[PDB]
């Protein structure tokens, strides 16, 4: 299981159809997770400032049970970064994405958790 | 103290009233805490995808000093699950939850933090 | 590095000119971090409730490289607060802050990490 979050000034008329589902599946196979597996949440139209400055930008979160790592978390980012500055044009030096392994025991989901 | 956030795209007219209250309770009830330590925020109208899929889930978090277990976060997921399907009509398996065991000094609260 | 959240109840009108830029000069200089790199995020309008009572408050996250502490975390809540109740006329006491000591390696920036 793994959650990503994009958290944007950009506004929503500029988020592409097909975003989520794109999200979704690069991120299925980065992780190597089935895409059943894989939750999206994009947040535009925000009030933000990265460096004092409001052009566009984004503060991002990827929270997953594994699959997170030195490595992996550079892979992230390059792909990451490469989605928001292609169909966002979010600028990769005005992103920030951070990195959390939770324990299964730590997530919760139909009713139970993944422990 | 415990913070408890829902991320979901079930639109704004589609929560009851009471809903933030009953969130507080049960959560207070849940985690033996006076409800004066609980604080409760609910995000509607979200735009999000869960395993591909844009039918109603939820995203949420519960940020707790403490009472964060295997065995009570099982519990608080059956009782977070059951609240959101009965009142915001999400399939339990259409919802995640991550639990975090805050330490005292990393909460701020009244000009100082918890330690 | 550092990224700052203030999820509030407070309405979007309520949030004075500059106050974005306010939070990023203030944090830049009692984290210690030049500016450039601190992130600020504030998300007004939000349906909360804090004791049980949906008055004025907020749920509030620091996420930082470095720079959190017990007695770092204590100034910052002062000023956190001092600026929240002076700014959007929010009560100390109704306001929490979550601190994350994030590790360089889990945090993704310009297609990389800071690892």
């Amino acid at each position: 299981p793994a959650m990503f979050i994009v958290n944007t000034n950009v506004p929503r008329a500029s988020v592409p159809d097909g975003f989520l589902s794109e999200l979704t599946q690069q991120l299925a196979q980065a992780t190597g997770k089935p895409p059943q597996y894989i939750a999206v949440h994009v947040v535009p139209d925000q009030l933000m400032a990265f460096g004092g400055s409001s052009e566009p930008c984004a503060l991002c979160s990827l929270h997953s049970i594994g699959k997170i790592g030195g490595a992996q978390n550079r892979s992230y980012s390059k792909l990451l970064c490469g989605l928001l500055a292609e169909r966002l044009r979010i600028s990769p030096d005005r992103v920030y994405i951070n990195y959390y392994d939770m324990n299964a025991a730590n997530v919760g989901w139909n009713n139970s958790t993944f422990a």
